[PDB]
């Protein structure tokens, strides 16, 4: 069946210098299919009026480098002090609860998902023996993206928005910012993704861990 | 006396109407800011209040069982169609394992806020949990910022409303950044409470209530 709900994500990890990455903060936003087939705007866009949300920041065991704080704006040690434990049980009880407010199947989405977010968040999972809803699929927007544009340059977020939209996100870099930044990008080019994610999107249950 | 709360979690929430109607529930929003970022509130260079980076966030929308006022379908900008077009379920056993699991990733004790909470998202939030037997950590507390600022105000000596808009208007002169909804509004709060963080912590520390002690606002 057609995906019903569409997460949107991202990672902030660290330690994967190490080939040890740990998550330091996550955010999804869930939106209806309805929501992308008819978007709303005010000329511009605007995001769906319905729209679940989950952020969460998890101390990582292992440091930032300095290039990867200034733009995240995160410290290993200042997650610890405003008091955050790891990537835990709760973070998967939590998570797997917000997925269950969502209608299925549900198609998760993260630009560079495929080499970045989906395996760091299957090695978390996995790591904890925890699954997800077995009919999950998902969609990574960097290569759909390109796809598409082959099908007729950068594809980093920062560089796509400024071409979708004329202008620079004003959301802050950080996970629930870049969130932000990629469902207004899905949005404008949405009937061309919906149509990619029917035809392209992946089983989750094909997605391999780091280990 | 109330235990010094290590978290604050800020929330609101869209309802279906007045107390008068058994409202129920349509969103909720929560963000949970460390005691610390309340402390030392962050300021960009600019010298404005700016958001605490360490911030977890929850927003859960829910179709009720019941319907709309017209009023509330205006001001909150869902309705049951919109909801349920959506696939949404109503406030159910997932909204609170949700919940359960974000309070858990927090450091107690835990602070609520919400602006005219003792009133209304207290023991509206009440009614919903109870009616599932959900249960808050032991040791929460809340905090209704809207006596709390009238209180500081008293003691410390204008103006007359102490709606949140308003006061947001008369602490920044702008008007919110906010959507008219239950998010927008919990990042409203959150940038009052900042403009007064010392003596609203303080506030806290003394007059905080037992979540124990919360009632329902109706028996659902």
């Amino acid at each position: 069946p057609r995906a019903e709900t569409f997460v949107f994500l991202d990672l902030e990890a660290t330690g994967l210098p190490n080939m040890d990455p740990e998550i330091a903060e996550i955010s999804l936003f869930a939106v209806h299919r309805s929501s992308l087939e008819n978007p709303e705007r005010d000329g511009s866009l605007v995001l769906p009026r319905v729209l679940d949300k989950l952020t969460l920041c998890m101390c990582p065991e292992r440091p930032f480098t300095a290039k990867a704080s200034e733009i995240t704006g995160l410290s290993s040690e200042s997650l610890m002090h405003c008091g955050k434990a790891g990537f835990n049980g709760a973070v998967v009880r939590t998570l797997q609860g917000f997925l269950s407010r969502q209608e299925g199947p549900i198609c998760l989405v993260a630009h560079n998902g495929f080499d970045y977010d989906f395996p760091l968040l299957c090695t978390e999972l996995q790591r904890l023996g925890a699954h997800l809803p077995q009919d999950t699929v998902c969609l990574d927007t960097l290569p759909a993206l390109r796809g598409l544009d082959r099908a007729h340059k950068s594809y980093s977020l920062a560089s796509l928005f400024h071409r979708y939209f004329q202008a620079e996100p004003s959301a802050a870099h950080s996970a629930e910012g870049d969130v932000h930044t990629l469902l207004l990008i899905f949005l404008h080019r949405a009937p061309e993704l919906l149509a990619w994610a029917d035809e392209q999107a992946r089983s989750w249950a094909h997605i391999e861990p780091m280990y």
